[PDB]
């Protein structure tokens, strides 16, 4: 056991873990969506870009984590890095459903992890979900909904000129 | 095929999506040693730093090859990232051998890249991969030696105290 | 034969200047399409600016080949300028297509020349070929690949409003 | 016929196009003076650089007349560029001389082009030629016959120190 | 054995320090002509000058040498530094010939040398060479033979006055 | 003989070529050590940047005994430059202590200089000895010695330890 270790449950530990799996996917699933949007026959730029942000961010997140292991004398143990489950996103608006899908996912995690830490009363824990990652995963989802809402209603993903036209007015400012 | 495509042959374009693979998983070794250095029971702040700051820019090399493959009309498909052969790294000196070790993997790949990209004549992924990759895997390569050579003179890693000054005098400046 | 003239072959120098000639008349090209959308029956002007702009840097491309030709030994022949193989371009969209086509007929000639290079062994030729054009190439290539790709999608050439909020949003910024 | 057209005459639109010719064969001859003197068995930068000036700002004499041509609702179409009428131009003061037989040539046109516009009482036409055009010829006549007089005085071409001591005193500064 | 050794053939390691000797070779010439020309009885200050600051140039491309030996894990072996082929050098003209001379035995041995690596198939080695040498020593030779040819035509070397001039007006700005 | 020339005798005329020589080896000696340092089995960067520069300044030596030369009238008459009795230093300390002993071969040839000049009552040149050079090589001899106890002190050369805090205290500032 780790001299720094003080009411960190072994549990607790194992979530982290996963946590921070999680984050790492995420991560690579926004490195996925960003360079198709990238590709010659998609050509959305600042699509690519706002993935490409969000991509950097997850890792922070992880990144982030695993200090977090490190300080409560947890161990970090890493796992594979599982591909995303596509390799062409078909359009802008698949995309972002696709992750406003995947920030939930992430969430409900975060939430579970939240339950655990206050199962196991471990309040620091408990607010440093709440401080760092669930407003943040909250706020995520609000933009992702705003912008799936926003799409919808120009007439994506049929009209290119849509999607065209959210790219530069969105995402490009 | 992609209407920009042109002397791209598909050897290529799957060694490319397998070079992306590569350097992501560099990017993750480098993770998984920067923060073990981090551990309390290890506590090299300037080791965990040096490697997270290397993490980072393997990632920008893969960022680069992929944005490469659309550039060339060529298509990216992600694979799996596999975890690091180990999750305890032993020493500051144990993780740098290791880290040439790695280096000299993903150069040998490249410069099998570069006789792929030579076999087919394809001159401007050849000059992308001398421009871009090659010098700096050679630079990565003589400054992790020059790191190893120096822990192995101060009497690393039995010598605890040579860890330590090597940390403070070379990587913290 | 020159003073300076080195490992610089008499095929390399008529290649050469064909290349340049080559290079003059995509300038041509890219003039004679300019102007089109500055007539008033066209009038989109970032469409004009962007290919006049597109015209002088090819200009600058055949410059740099002149005087590497001087730089050799090698002697500057001129031969006549051919007119581009259309007055009336139709449409941002047609442009845009025959732009494309134009630089990967450029491109492959690069290419060819650089093959022509490698077989008579003139490194400097060669990188000379890589370091100045063949990026250019690709990087112009996915360029209008990608303007390709937006207008279509934007419902162009047949949408007059697809191909002017182009004009604005892609090329005036 | 052009919704902006008015008082243009058919017969005025075509020597419009052929000034327009003219002028971009003008940039070839100087483009080809330019790089000779490039040649490392001539080696006047100062003389490369003044005709290479002279061939940028020919091009610019001709986009201000194709604009012009698009103004009034006239149509470009564009001819061949014919190749100069020498490769080797034997020296300083043989190019000169060239040049002040070239711009007498280009000159004389425009005064025939004022006097078809006066003709057809086109006095927008006629004012454009006479102050963008008819001063400026008037002005690179004198200047090429004042560097002309210069070049024979000091004994030119056959002292080869007079050409490179112009180069050096005249066009260098 | 280096550790950073990869893909470093011992044939390569030979040349590089030849060339290596090579380069200090051409520096102890140009220190030679330097200083000629700093004599009472030669008095060129800008033909010294000239040369001094490429005789310091060249020792750079010797110790840029000498290090990337260092990179590829091959050792640095240093051989005798030859004499030049002459004391008295003439004049300015006859300098500034064998100046252009020993470039193109300079240039020539790096383009055998490039030629050697891309029979070993060492990329690295070539995309060095053609980055930080080829294109230096091409220019170099144009140069040079500018240099010659202007002082030809000005009538070195019997026109001492022409000697004094081209020293004034050219190597003096 | 030169019309410059005044009270400079022949003798001193050649033992100047002989100190040029020597400085020159100086310089040579001192860059092979440098690049020593830099071998990825060294790996003392301050070291090798030390001797560089003592390299760099050994030339500053000669070229101004060289510019002497020509100001008396004397004649500079180069000889070759000897490869150094080493090629493999063994360690800082064994460096330091051989160039400690060129050094004092060097100012004893200076001093020899100062005799001959001295018996032959040139104080112009007895003056310049003493300015330039004796001071010069005096302090670089208490240096190269102060460096040689304080590493003996440290446990040097056995301590790789003892050397590497050397480089980086007293040589990296
Ligand atoms: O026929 C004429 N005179 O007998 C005549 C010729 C030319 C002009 C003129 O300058 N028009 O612009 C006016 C009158
Ligand atoms: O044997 C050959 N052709 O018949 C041959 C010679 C040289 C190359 C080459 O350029 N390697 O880099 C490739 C093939
Ligand atoms: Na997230
Ligand atoms: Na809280
Ligand atoms: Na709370
Ligand atoms: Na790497
Ligand atoms: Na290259
Ligand atoms: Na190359
Ligand atoms: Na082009
Ligand atoms: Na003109
Ligand atoms: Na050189
Ligand atoms: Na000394
Ligand atoms: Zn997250
Ligand atoms: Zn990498
Ligand atoms: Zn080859
Ligand atoms: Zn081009
Ligand atoms: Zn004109
Ligand atoms: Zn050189
Ligand atoms: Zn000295």
């Amino acid at each position: 056991t780790s001299q720094v270790r003080q009411n960190y449950h072994q549990d607790s530990e194992a979530a982290i873990n996963r946590q921070i799996n999680l984050e790492l996917y995420a991560s690579y699933v926004y490195l996925s969506m960003s360079y198709y949007f990238d590709r010659d026959d998609v050509a959305l730029k600042n699509f690519a870009k706002y993935f490409l942000h969000q991509s950097h961010e997850e890792r922070e997140h992880a990144e982030k984590l695993m200090k977090l292991q490190n300080q409560r004398g947890g161990r970090i143990f890493l796992q594979d890095i599982a591909k995303p489950d596509e390799d062409d996103w078909e359009s802008g608006l698949n995309a972002m459903e696709a992750a406003l899908h995947l920030e939930k996912n992430v969430n409900q995690s975060l939430l579970e992890l939240h339950k655990l830490a206050h199962d196991k009363n471990d309040p620091h824990l408990a607010d440093f979900i709440e401080t760092h990652y669930l407003n943040e995963q909250v706020k995520a989802i609000k933009e992702l909904g705003d912008h799936v809402t926003n799409l919808r209603k120009m007439g994506a993903p049929e009209s290119g000129l849509a999607e065209y036209l959210f790219d530069k007015h969105t995402l490009g400012d």
